């Protein structure tokens, strides 16, 4: 009842099914699977579910990947043994920059790679950059919603809190290599900090698979801490809306 | 009084009851095996890959927490807890042996990690030893022999990857990174152990945070042997595995 | 002068935002001269500048020289003088089987193989392209009708051992460069060039605009020898391209 | 003479395998006198070795020097004589303000601030001591009745500015340490000395056994200069655990 | 017409020369030229200026690097194919000393490698350390006609800006790496910045090649930041006088 | 005392600012009798101090044991005390087949393998002795008629895996070292010893005049095992070039 080790589907499961919307959340998976026709629940291990929907007449896959670069790098692997290409991120954000507001959308051309996994498939040096055609769909996509949308560096970090400089925990401290860095990411335009893409970008790029990265900004680091409740909601279907959209341009 | 005090986990301080020790598998499917074994098993929370229960243990509250795969959104659990008042932690998962002397079935105690991870560097710079606390080891060790296993206590690799970190040719692409070309056998020559990948996370973030934390596997796969685990020796370790890491924690209240 | 090292004053820009930078200051009056009342500003060492017309609006043409470091004093100059555009049009040699010569590439993102990138940002930083960039050049070869290859691309600092090139004097090439051909062309990556690292990291990281073209003149899985002939040949190709670029970017 | 330091053959050790391994070359023949029946061996160089018998059971003491390379000279030839288990006994400076002068310290694995560990292992592997050996360590510790920590030890190659010292010659301490004892402290980071980051590495990855025990003759968040009795008294004290632990490795 | 991808120059051009004067400035090459016999142009090849000349009867190449260690590794390189075994760099600096002056002379026994073309050579931990022959000959050079001379280590950087710590520029930052960094190099006795020695020594020393290395002080960075057009050139032309009467010695 | 290790005053000096720094302890009696008025000051550790008198100037003689980290508690301490000049006289394994047994080796910068010259200076700053106490060395060599050979040399925090010898306990060699005696050889590099980098890295950091002269007793690409007599005599050929190179230094 399954080709792969963890995910729990088999190629069949997929019906020729080339790309795949992977969300962070597990929960989020039914919400973006309801957009497109015909959604059905496929399988559920782990933080991996997964749901198979049709857009314009053509099979597309929805699968979780989890919080961080290690189980989406799992389940990217897996997608790609069962016939997945393409690769679009749907992510929630926190925002860097003044200049970006709560219910903005960010569409990451690359990402500043603050996690460990990504050095699993390419040395440092290699750029964690997204793929043209995804990226250029994504922009499209913003525009046909009627989003307002910010194109550039995301940084990609192996934690919420140090890696993100959050002072607002048990110790209370920042390691000494991240002590600082938000302020210096800041200052080299990097719009926000997610967990996932350096991972993805990474893989994607350097493996001949395609992959984009979009965001719904939930907080700005420079204004508040504390998400809004409803405003959280809003942004992430916002959000939804553009990646579905996207791959409707890359089917 | 409340809803959930932390960001992630969706629970209170309240809800903890005063417990300051948690097991912290990785599978949120192996939460309520755990919290079986315990009495009073309650479902307090289930938001993304994190599952919380709470049980009793000689009369003590403790608590049952899925960390999910990887450094990531261990940190987050770990930290979450902590915020919530956990100072103890305890790891139980499954894992892939690297020496032809520890078989399948086997209980394996991670002394200290070899960091192949991300996260840990957010909390402590490489030359820092992602080592596990000396009274969580013993407890774990003196556990073992308790219930009695076949234990081995050493060096866990810990990885940020399953396939290419733990050199696995039989992939999408087929490679292996320069880095990690190689690495397996050189793991090897080195005396360690084993292969998961939340250890080094855990065992760095605890360490250099004034948090006490122990790591325990069941050998389901021995990589010199075969690639596939069986699946009903999986749910034999799992069992093995999940009894030794309760009577490990009775030690440490 | 306004600067240390380009012989230019504000006033010698009259306005311009856009510069166009190949390394070869001989390419500098070619490129120039596809663009409206063609005039030459400055030479000073590898650092000539001429200024040009596109469109009723002036535009720069700057040899960076061959690397990363006379690049990020031509660039840092450049944007001392009200540059915020920066297109580079250069010369490469293909590592892929698939491309051939005289086919174009653009430049999403580079292997940082140079040093100079990480005086701006530390490695985990990508040096990445800038989108508007990328998409004037992408269509802009579109328009023209060239074989057009994207994607990542591999910037040295060195010519010979960081390419992995061992027909040299030692005929011995570093650790560290051993074998990492093989690994690029696993990793899709598709050429070798020497500038676009710096420039891409160092104007991704202070809000500059950069893009990257560049003409095919050699495949690395062929041969060596670059023939004298389509070599002007693709370098006018990807010349048109760039300067189409720059029409879409004013 | 079997080995190229040391000075000794395979039948001078009359098969033991256990060795107490000191810094101090004038602590050999102190650690030796509490044993049954000590013996001079060698004494070359830095390297001064003792044989005695513990429990009708031959163990070697040996002096390894300051730091990790005469460490790993003196224990990968004491493990090419037949010695499996090291036992450190050293001295050590605390930086964390509940541990006092005259406590001891077990190490349970150290902050690799070394050099020769990397020739053994990369920097990701942890120094990380043998559990037994950990056990017997602490447990007589808890025999003799001493106050103890466990924990982690930042094993440093130099004495003054990788400990972060500033009464020295130059005063200054180089960008890569400072404010690092701060950052050591916390990450609850125990003591400094410098040889255990070393032992540690090389025994973990090589199959060999290794412990590490330590008295404390200073803080460092109160007075710099050490007592002229408490020294000699803190160093029996620990000499005394370390016999005990090896009586129950044995 | 040439044997090498670059220099435009074959081994006949040449005439049997196995010591190369090589300048940073395409512009300098004549000069130096001019200071020795027959002086000859050879090629012009985009920041590559070669020209032949003779000392005490035997050949002597003069040839332009460019600015920075990638430039400078090609035209070494391509020099060596075609028969030098001994490169002398003479060039401009900035000293980061209070005691050096402008017009002082400055011989580097060894470079700080902020650059990036050493590493394709060696790894960091590798010296880039200068000939001794060379070394010697230089300070016996300086000696000879009478200059303010200081031996010592230079800090060699692959960028004019950041990497030697000027803030005078369009971010007006530095990067975490180099903040700091001139009063780290000043309090460990480094005498100066300049751009190309941490590559040429590197290479050369790493590959059986002789690499001397001398330059004329122009500016002081603890003092003024703008250099005097007249002193320039007579600086120059003092560094360009030693460097050949070093070459003498070394034929 | 005034300084924590060596156990000596500023006055036991008698205004001396040169020292003789070897290895060996034992060497420490060999260098001190070539001059006037050898006498003995203290021995404690592996540090063992000589003073004598070369030209009617006081000179200290003191060793380092094996290693960076010894080696940095020795020359800080001494610098604490006076010392503006070392010069390092040692053994050593030569890597290049053109060098034999016999042959004097003057280091002009090291290879840093080891980890006590990162706690002074990053890997970037170079490992290079001062020109005047080389231009001594190599012109003391031509004095007393030596095979001289002037370059640079690896400079190892071990012995073994670091100098890649597989004669071993494990019979293995790190990643990192693997293949790396064959890189320095092609690179020209021409011996191993284990205190250079340390001591070179430290000095030129320090504003402290560093020189640094070897024996070869060795040659890796022959033969393991040296000759007893032959030892001997390299090492008293050396001692003699490093007592000469130091009267034209005072
Ligand atoms: O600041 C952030 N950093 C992130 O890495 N991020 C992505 O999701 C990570 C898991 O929530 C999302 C946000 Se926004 C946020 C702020 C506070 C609480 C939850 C989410
Ligand atoms: O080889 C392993 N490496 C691991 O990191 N591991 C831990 O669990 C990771 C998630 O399954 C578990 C194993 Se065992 C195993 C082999 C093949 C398929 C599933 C599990
Ligand atoms: O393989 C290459 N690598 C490059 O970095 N490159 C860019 O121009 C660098 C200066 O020629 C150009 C080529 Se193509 C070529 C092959 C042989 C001779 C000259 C150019
Ligand atoms: O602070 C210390 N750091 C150490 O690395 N250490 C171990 O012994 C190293 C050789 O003295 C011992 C001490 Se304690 C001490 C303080 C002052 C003088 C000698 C020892
Ligand atoms: O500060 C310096 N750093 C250098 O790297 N340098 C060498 O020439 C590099 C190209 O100008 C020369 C100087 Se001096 C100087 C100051 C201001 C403007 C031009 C030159
Ligand atoms: O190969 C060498 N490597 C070294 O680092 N070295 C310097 O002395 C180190 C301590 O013996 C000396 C030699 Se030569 C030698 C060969 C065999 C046994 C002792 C010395
Ligand atoms: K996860
Ligand atoms: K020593
Ligand atoms: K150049």
């Amino acid at each position: 009842k399954s080709d792969v080790f963890h995910l729990g589907l088999t190629k069949n499961d997929l019906q020729g099914a080339t790309l795949a919307i992977v969300p962070g959340d597990p929960d989020r998976v039914e919400k973006i699977a309801a957009l497109m026709d015909k959604p059905v629940k496929l399988a559920s291990h782990r933080e991996f579910t997964t749901w198979r929907a049709e857009l314009d007449g053509k099979p597309v896959i929805v699968c979780s990947t989890g919080i961080g670069g290690p189980s989406t790098s799992i389940a990217v692997e897996e997608l790609a043994q069962l016939g997945i290409r393409t690769f679009l991120r749907i992510g929630t954000t926190g925002a860097i920059q003044p200049h970006i507001n709560v219910g903005d959308v960010l569409v990451t051309t690359a990402s500043v790679r603050l996690d460990g996994a990504s050095l699993h498939f390419a040395p440092l040096e290699f750029p964690a950059v997204a793929d043209f055609e995804c990226t250029t769909a994504l922009v499209e996509a913003a525009k046909s919603i009627g989003a307002t949308t910010h194109v550039g560096v995301t940084a990609s970090s192996d934690t919420f809190y140090p890696g993100q400089e959050r002072y607002d925990t048990y110790s209370g401290r920042v390691v000494r290599h991240f002590k600082g860095s938000m302020e210096e990411w800041q200052a080299m335009g990097v719009m926000n900090y997610e967990m996932e893409s350096a991972t993805l970008l990474t893989m994607c790029a350097s493996q001949g698979l395609r992959a984009g990265m979009v965001a719904g900004v939930i907080v700005n680091r420079t204004q508040q801490e504390i998400p809004n409740a409803e405003t959280m909601k809003q942004t992430e279907s916002h959000a939804v809306k553009i990646v579905v959209e996207a791959a409707r341009r890359l089917l």
